[PDB]
């Protein structure tokens, strides 16, 4: 279990620091679970909310979701500054560009047909179920099928998956929220922490939230950049270029990149799941609503127009 964020703790912390990397999950995290995956849409206070996180140049400031990049451009697009990470870290647009870095180019995704077919079939033969095509990931629906037969065939999907495909094909076999999803093996949502974190080493605060099992990559990534027991002393943070970054690059641009002294400590990092106290995490902290994902970052900014 986990304490709830000591949003107290935080507002100070934000204050102090330099240079803040804030990491932020979608569905679940900054909008509420929804019948339909389209109509996840981002309030008023919402959007208001992580534009005032963008418009201040002491942040660096990222969605990573398991969506596509279209669903992502088409409500967050309008935000310059905001970075996007679509499809669990196989595409990611730096706030700069207007371009996703396909961070799958050299996988194998010759997986994508045989995964679609299993997933037509039981679209066909589950009533309410949906398929959710995407450009290196494919999700199935079933949260408005029969409750019952819902989770019966979604068992057996993933029987069928995991005991016939998953051993052969460079993929994860993902159980998420009313869904199953297949991705590439090589890539999740922690790889681009751990991207960012490189590209970023003057950060001295990290906040990172998300509502799903996908997301402990993200809370693990924020842990094991640390000693098993904590840094010692004051020694040097170092951390090696990881795979998020080389792999896009050729090996002569590889062979240049350097180690990294990071800034950030273990109390820096506000490593946070959406959830209850009780869930088992390896994130720190936790709180129970997307809403209130929101509501801390809202209060947080009022008090910063105050002094
Ligand atoms: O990584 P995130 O941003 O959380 O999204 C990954 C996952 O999320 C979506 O599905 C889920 O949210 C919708 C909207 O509430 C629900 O209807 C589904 O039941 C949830 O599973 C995307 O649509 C999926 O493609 C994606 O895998
Ligand atoms: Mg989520």
């Amino acid at each position: 279990g986990t304490p709830a964020l000591d949003t107290a703790q935080f507002t100070d912390a934000y204050k102090k620091a330099n240079k803040r990397l804030l990491l932020f999950n979608y569905d679940g995290t900054l909008t509420p679970i929804v019948k339909v995956p389209s109509h996840a849409v981002p309030t008023e206070r919402t959007r208001n909310a992580i534009a005032a996180l963008c418009k201040d140049p002491k942040n660096v400031v990222y969605l990573i979701s398991g969506r596509d990049g279209d669903f992502l451009e088409e409500h967050w697009g309008h935000l310059d500054r905001l970075g996007l990470s679509a499809e669990h870290g196989s595409f990611v647009k730096q706030p700069g560009e207007e371009d996703f870095i396909n961070m799958t180019e050299a996988l194998d995704m010759s997986w994508m047909s045989e995964v679609e077919e299993i997933f037509k079939y039981y679209t066909e033969r589950t009533t309410g179920s949906t398929i959710e095509v995407k450009k290196a990931s494919i999700t199935w629906h079933y949260r408005n099928s029969d409750p019952d037969f819902g989770e019966f065939q979604c068992k057996q999907a993933l029987d069928l998956l995991e005991s016939s495909l998953a051993p052969r094909r460079p993929i994860e076999v993902l159980v998420g929220k009313k869904n199953l999803e297949v991705r590439p093996l090589a890539v999740n949502k922690g790889e681009i922490v751990r991207r960012l974190m490189y590209e970023n080493p003057d950060v001295d605060l990290i906040f990172c939230a998300g509502d799903d099992k996908t997301d402990e990559d993200m809370f693990r990534a924020l842990r094991t950049i640390f000693p098993p027991g904590g840094v010692v002393d004051n020694n040097p943070v170092v951390m090696k270029p990881p795979v998020a970054v080389t792999s896009a690059l050729e090996p002569e641009e590889v062979a240049e990149l350097p180690d990294v002294e990071l800034t950030i400590r273990s109390k820096g990092v506000f490593a946070t799941t959406v959830g209850p106290p009780a869930k088992r995490t390896l994130a720190g902290w936790h709180v129970t609503c997307p809403e209130e994902v929101v509501e801390a970052f809202e209060s947080l900014l009022e008090e910063i127009q105050v002094v």
